[PDB]
């Protein structure tokens, strides 16, 4: 009569990391990739023999900086002359060129110089997320919901759909990232009456706050605010500067000019930063860091919290601006939702909870997975084709 339908998937197409989920048997499964990772880097690398996507691209970035592309989401649907694009290009090791006032990334690939539109790079990341899902389900996937930031305009939304089409996906809908995080908690299923929800999204490179109103499952974006220069990478930079100074004091050597030693220090700092979210102290053990000197040290959570103290406190400024813009008071917020891996930091949680006078934070769904979780919930609703009974 009627063949069983393939499951639809939910994709969080992130600036630095992407995540895929599927809703089946009344629950969401966040799908790990073939290296066992629940999130996949939004990186594409180009060589003379291969195109690598995800963890394989990110793991070879150190020696291939010119031909490894990341941050395509900062370029998608924008003009080459846009001041945002011009500033961002100074920080990128890959070439960004001007093709009719549209940015393109130019790399060496399979013996030739090749330029790609940002949507083409994003389609390569979406192809990887589709293959991650098909490896778990064991059949081809066609339908997907893709999320975008709430501030994305029409051009940015259309370029995201185009990336989906190039990847061979049928895009069911483009949904806002804060709306997807709210859906993950079922905040649109609480029935009649208005609810005000604040989504606190602290990423690798940016911070976004959104205030939504939910009335009978209908979402309205009331206010957005943030900081483009505040994320997990700034906390990593504070630890790097701390340990460079520490090596200087202990061994009377400045390591800051050996890229490999700085990179090995930064990699270790980011992992120590993660350990400090669960432990009160973390060890740093690097062999032959500089001039055959082993660097074995530690950092307490109290010292890390002091190093980043100004940065953590500055997350409350966009919260107050969003509340003024929404014309609401903090007591009028019904639910607080955490998004992004950097929200696992205990001090960040404490500051926000203290600001909202001890209120509980929704953090039960892994913050790096909440957006994809909500996108997978929506994807399963959008493919329903039930015919009413008499
Ligand atoms: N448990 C964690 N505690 C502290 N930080 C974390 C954690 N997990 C993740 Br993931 N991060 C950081 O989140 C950002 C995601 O782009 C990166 O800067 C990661 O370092
Ligand atoms: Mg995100």
């Amino acid at each position: 009569g009627s063949m069983a339908k393939a499951a639809a998937i939910g994709i969080d197409l992130g600036t630095t990391y992407s995540c895929v989920g599927v809703f089946q048997h009344g629950k969401v499964e966040i799908i790990a990739n073939d290296q066992g990772n629940r999130t996949t880097p939004s990186y594409v690398a180009f060589t003379d023999t291969e195109r690598l996507i995800g963890d394989a691209a990110k793991n070879q970035v150190a020696l291939n900086p010119q031909n490894t592309v990341f941050d395509a989401k900062r370029l998608i649907g924008r003009k080459f002359g846009d001041p945002v694009v011009q500033s961002d290009m100074k920080h990128w090791p890959f070439q960004v060129i001007n093709d009719g006032d549209k940015p393109k990334v130019q790399v060496s690939y399979k013996g030739e110089t090749k330029a790609f539109y940002p949507e083409e790079i994003s389609s390569m990341v979406l192809t990887k997320m589709k293959e991650i899902a098909e490896a778990y389900l064991g059949y081809p996937v066609t339908n997907a919901v893709i999320t975008v930031p709430a501030y994305f305009n029409d051009s940015q939304r259309q370029a995201t759909k185009d990336a989906g089409v190039i990847a061979g996906l049928n895009v069911l809908r483009i949904i806002n990232e804060p709306t997807a995080a709210a859906i993950a908690y079922g905040l649109d299923r609480t029935g009649k009456g208005e609810r005000n929800v604040l989504i606190f999204d602290l990423g690798g490179g940016t911070f976004d706050v959104s205030i939504l109103t939910i009335d009978d499952g209908i979402f309205e974006v009331k206010a957005t605010a943030g900081d483009t220069h505040l994320g997990g990478e700034d906390f990593d930079n504070r630890l790097v500067n701390h340990f460079v100074e520490e090596f200087k004091r202990k061994h009377k050597k400045d390591i800051s000019q050996n890229k490999r030693a700085v990179r090995r220090l930064r990699t270790a700092c980011e992992r120590a930063k993660r350990t400090l979210s669960s432990s009160t102290q973390a060890s740093l053990e690097i062999d032959s860091l500089f001039e055959g000197i082993d660097f074995y040290t530690s950092i307490t959570r109290a010292r890390f919290e002091e190093l980043c103290s100004d940065l953590f406190r500055s997350t409350l400024e966009p919260v107050e601006k969003a509340l003024r813009d929404a014309k609401l008071d903090k007591a009028q917020i019904h639910d607080l939702v955490l998004v992004g891996g950097s929200t696992r930091i205990p001090k960040v949680q404490k500051l926000l909870q203290d600001f909202f006078n001890g209120r509980d934070l929704n953090k039960s769904i892994n913050p790096d997975e909440a957006v994809a979780y909500g996108a997978a919930v929506q994807a399963a609703i959008l493919i329903k084709s039930t015919r009413a009974a008499a």
